[PDB]
């Protein structure tokens, strides 16, 4: 089974900052970046990306170290 890694809305985070981590640790667009950022903070999380479990222990590692709240969990 495939896995995602969930960013969740933090009351400290700038919304600046997180499209910025977006790029810098996916490489994704900022249109991308921008979109998903939106969707934590209007949903109060979101997924931001997809893979194995060992892939998506490395996500939430990397998320982790900027400053970000996100965890992982198996897609259903
Ligand atoms: N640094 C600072 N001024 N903090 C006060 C809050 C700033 C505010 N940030 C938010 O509204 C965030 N909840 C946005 C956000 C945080 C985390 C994630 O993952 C997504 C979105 C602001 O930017 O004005
Ligand atoms: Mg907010
Ligand atoms: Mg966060
Ligand atoms: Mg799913």
């Amino acid at each position: 089974a495939p896995w995602v890694t969930i960013v969740w809305d933090d009351p400290v985070n700038l919304m600046s900052y997180v499209t910025y981590v977006f790029q810098k640790l996916f490489g994704y667009s900022e249109p991308h970046a921008t979109k998903l950022m939106l969707q934590v903070h209007n949903e109060g999380k979101a997924v931001v990306s997809a893979g194995s479990r060992e892939s998506m222990e490395v996500d939430v590692s990397k998320l982790h170290a900027a400053g970000l709240w996100a965890t992982m969990q198996q897609d259903r």
